[PDB]
DNA sequence: CCGACAGCGCATCAGC
DNA sequence: GCTGATGCGC
DNA sequence: GTCGG
């Protein structure tokens, strides 16, 4: 946290720029300096220090001369006292509601979480779960309760079919102390990209979850990807564990270390480690990796049997997990 | 200058 | 119902 | 907002 003013500061204007003005461009260029930023191993001096790393650019460098002269942002300080920005910075934090919903529901003089509570008819599933949990999606997750609930999720999938595997990915996966939610990637035999074999795979294993309490609610389910709410099991006398977010999500047993790959992140690493790869002529999804034609059309997927294989194709030297949160 | 910015699953809606 | 566009989030 | 060509 050598420059956790900085990075703080670039996080709040992405956040702005998604939020408010809908500029995702804008958004992704700040946490991207906010990234690099965050890398860097010395306390920022100057504006012109930092417009040496790449992504930090004429405009970012006068704001961290001036967050540097004064240890604030003007331009920031204006965002926090206008009201429609708060408010839509506000309602955007509740799982369901994004920029759009936000900017609409203010318009309706919907702008408070008292205001969200007595209009829950107003919300649709998702922003409901999103309301009735607004409290617990904020909290963290110390990596102590992520091993418990990894602990139940792999005995209970394993319960279902021996042959199922669950890996915990995301943040737990690069080693985090702590966590936003828990991401599983699931696969089995039955479903590869050359067929599916059994239908309802990602279904049972919800069911189950939910039979034993794991899961107590859901944000979407498909026949790929499940999004939703799991709470730890408390003890006697013991006060309830918050509710957390869990994602799953099901991916071709052949295509595994795409997979893992992808559900590892960061967000960030994926989308510079994605972009390298089309500055190297391949495209990276969670599937496969493919090279691009003269044309600019995705050619047939390339062997993959690590996910080192991948940083290999466009010429990385492999990262661990754990150097991959960006 | 200016196009491109990673790639995709599920929920919801319009239009037919 | 379908297909396609948009919102939201991974 | 930043960058490569
Ligand atoms: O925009 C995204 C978001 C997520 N992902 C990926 C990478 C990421 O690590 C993974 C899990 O998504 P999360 O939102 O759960 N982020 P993560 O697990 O890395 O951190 P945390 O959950 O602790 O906030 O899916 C993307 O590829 N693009
Ligand atoms: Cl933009
Ligand atoms: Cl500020
Ligand atoms: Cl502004
Ligand atoms: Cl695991
Ligand atoms: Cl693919
Ligand atoms: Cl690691
Ligand atoms: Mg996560
Ligand atoms: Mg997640
Ligand atoms: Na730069
Ligand atoms: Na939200």
């Amino acid at each position: 946290t050598l420059n956790g003013g900085i990075t703080d500061m670039l996080t709040e204007l992405a956040n702005f720029e998604k939020n408010v003005s809908q500029a995702i461009h804008k958004y992704n260029a700040y946490r991207k300096a906010a990234s690099v930023i965050a890398k860097y191993p010395h306390k920022i001096k100057s504006g012109a220090e930092a417009k040496k790393l790449p992504g930090v650019g004429t405009k970012i460098a006068e704001k961290i001369d001036e967050f540097l002269a004064t240890g604030k942002l003007r331009k920031l300080e204006k965002i926090r006292q206008d009201d429609t920005s708060s408010s839509i910075n506000f309602l955007t934090r509740v799982s369901g509601i994004g920029p759009s919903a936000a900017r609409k529901f203010v318009d309706e003089g919907i702008k408070t979480l008292e205001d969200l509570r007595k209009n829950e008819d107003k919300l649709n599933h998702h922003q409901r779960i999103g309301l009735k949990y607004f409290g617990d999606f904020e909290k963290r997750i110390p990596r102590e309760e992520m091993l418990q609930m990894q602990d139940i999720v792999l005995n209970e999938v394993k319960k279902v079919d021996s042959e199922y595997i669950a890996t915990v990915c995301g943040s737990f996966r690069r080693g985090a102390e702590s966590s936003g939610d828990m991401d599983v990637l699931l696969t089995h035999p039955s479903f590869t990209s050359e067929s599916t074999k059994q239908p309802k795979l990602l279904h049972q294993v919800v069911e189950q979850l939910q039979k034993v309490h794991f899961i107590t609610d859901t944000l979407s389910k498909g026949e790929t990807k499940f999004m939703g709410v799991c709470q730890l099991p408390s003890k006697n006398d013991e006060k309830e564990y918050p509710h957390r977010r869990i994602d799953i999500a099901l991916i071709p047993k052949d295509q595994y270390y795409c997979g893992v790959l992808y559900f590892t992140g960061s967000d960030i690493f994926n989308k510079n480690m994605r972009a390298h790869a089309l500055e190297k002529g391949f495209t990276i999804n969670e599937y496969t990796i493919r090279p691009l034609g003269v044309t600019g059309v995705a050619g047939e997927p390339l062997p993959v049997d690590s996910e080192k294989d991948i940083f290999d194709y466009i010429q990385w030297k492999y990262r661990e997990p754990k150097d991959r949160s960006e």
